[PDB]
């Protein structure tokens, strides 16, 4: 029903009883939107990285599921309020079997699940497929009230230490694609760098590459350049003769799943990021939803590592050539996330609620608390 | 063979290293603006094999022009060699060898007969150039025996019968004349049946690792895993790995060590994890005239490298008024990060308890 203020391209694009999708995959050179009928379709749209970003996975999840039930309902394929309550469960299920290692789909879906549950079977199944459709609806408008949130907690937190010492304006550096695209609105990471730039406080954005998937060239380029946001595009490898070089305040990145004690799952190199960071004394944010964090998992060894297709680094996503020599004695080894453990988390993290800097030594944070705060 | 310096007395080819691994292309030189712009455009590159190609670049179109009468004299024929090798040097400044190689060469121009005849001058220098040739495979034999020595004491010791290395960039046969410096290294662990595997960073922008090494591995059926270079970390805390090996550009006296963009970063997170890093180079690639990291010149290349793709020329990347690329293509890796130590032809120099870590003087003199 509203157009975000700051530019449009946003990745998902709803109106009652139609979702549309983004191929992020095609950016910045290509603007194309498929339109998403089914339940196969959302799970086509995740597992290939048509839409991505843990945030925008899980409330596409939501939609697409919600507009091919309510289609069902319509048709005639569905039939019943029992049996609309039974494919909205067994297409929750599936859609989850899509990619594993972001938990904001796995939380959004299984308490969709649980409110299924709760759910009348006796209504008119098209009342049973309204009705998630509203929920649906739901999880996309609160994810841009946990971004607004963010951004304000992030900026104002990251502006009192640069004051507190003797700078008016500071330079981030972030990996892979945390704004507009990876999420409903705004962003998380690039939220807290877009408010930053609304008051006329950021210095400069230095963005990662972030081989192989390029999110940050590609994605995140595209979004400073759209609102005019200064920008700097760095090699993954340059981070630390950045750091060491040049004056950055902080590091702040997104997340995909933030276990009991404060390890975060992150895009591959963000754990190399963070290395670097304390080594050369800057302090490191990470910027989630609260939907982000996890209860379910205790420390980051017991979070499972997606690994993906080797043509991700071994062909071009673009002129479709094999830039890299084959043979028997060859592999490839394209993990997409690592662990950032809690220990390298000296900044804090941003969530909605606030912004939660670390204990003095080890839990670091204590998660259960962050999700039960008001 | 897969060498990037194809020399046989008379002409130089030159193999474009662009092109690799999809196109196997060779160059001639006949001039010395061919060579230069070889270097330039990085058809041949690693810090050695730009020296060697210089020397030979140079050697070939002087005695083309001392054969055909464009070169008149012995002086005319000096006068060009002395002014080429300034001319070449203003090519890539951030690895020495060039700069060390044709200033030792410009010095053996000096004391050279400029009344002699004008192929006579010529022929002299031809012999110069071929001797840093030959010179450069002796360095690299040295090296390999030096480091895959070291290397494997140090895994006996933990107990370990198989090693496994992570390294950057390019360092084998096309960086180098032959075998190569870190790859070198490699090589020799993998002859010796003792290499489990090698660990290969990709190596932005410009893919030396994804290109080069990888197809230097496939060729030779060394067990080789490509990474990017951000997942370098994550690979050396959940795997174990003995050692990393990287090349050089440019070692000062004190040790600092100026390497592909990226070799810092390794470096950082390589003390993180308590992997010991060596730095493999032969003593051409000391420098004495720089004290530390801080006085080497670091080159910055086209920003097209990052933002467009690889020949095709097409751009990958979004485009504004406020954007900018920062692509430095080394950085460096002060002394206190060389945990293993530098491994030269002379042999692999552990680093001090304190103070500056590594005296260069005390290794270029050494036998």
């Amino acid at each position: 029903m509203s157009k975000p203020h700051h530019a449009t391209l946003e990745s998902i694009k709803y109106t009652p009883g139609s979702l549309r999708l983004l191929d992020q995959r095609k950016l910045p050179l290509e603007t194309v939107f498929d339109d998403v009928l089914t339940v196969e379709d959302i799970w086509s749209a995740i597992k290939e990285m048509r839409v991505r970003g843990a945030p925008a996975i899980a409330v596409s999840a939501a939609l697409g599921i919600a507009v091919a039930t309510q289609r069902k309902a319509a048709n005639g394929e569905l039939k019943s309020g029992r049996e609309v309550q039974t494919f909205l469960l067994t297409s929750c299920d599936f859609v989850m079997t899509s990619r594993p290692t972001a938990v904001n789909l796995f939380n959004c879906l299984r308490d969709l699940k649980a409110q299924v549950d709760k759910l009348d079977p006796t209504k008119a199944a098209a009342e049973v497929a309204q009705a998630f459709v509203e929920l649906a609806e739901a999880v996309y408008t609160n994810d841009v009230a946990f971004n607004e949130g963010i951004m304000r907690h992030g900026a104002a937190h990251i502006l009192a230490a640069a004051k507190a010492e003797g700078r008016d304006k500071v330079s981030i550096l972030t990996i892979c694609n945390t704004g507009a695209l990876a999420t409903s609105r705004y962003g998380t990471a690039l939220g807290v760098v877009r408010q930053l730039f609304y008051d006329g406080k950021l210095e400069r954005v230095y963005a990662c590459e972030t081989r192989p998937w390029n999110q940050g060239a590609r994605l995140t380029v595209y979004e400073c350049v759209q609102e005019d946001i200064p920008c700097t595009l760095i090699c993954d490898g340059a981070a630390s003769s950045l750091m060491l070089n040049r004056k950055i305040d902080a590091v702040v990145v997104g997340a995909d799943r933030i276990c009991q004690n404060g390890d975060t799952a992150n895009k591959i190199g963000t754990y190399n990021l963070a290395v670097s960071a304390k080594f050369h004394g800057v302090k490191l944010y990470v910027a989630a939803p609260t939907t982000t964090l996890d209860v379910k998992t205790a420390s980051g060894n017991h979070v499972e590592i997606e690994e993906r297709e080797p043509t991700e680094i071994t062909t071009n996503l673009v002129t479709k050539q094999r830039v890299v020599a084959d043979g028997p004695h060859l592999s490839i080894w394209n993990p997409v996330f690592d662990i950032t453990p809690s220990e390298l988390i000296t900044g804090g993290i941003i969530t909605e609620k606030g912004v939660q800097a670390p204990a003095a030594s080890a839990p670091y944070y204590d998660i259960a608390s962050i999700i039960a705060q008001a």
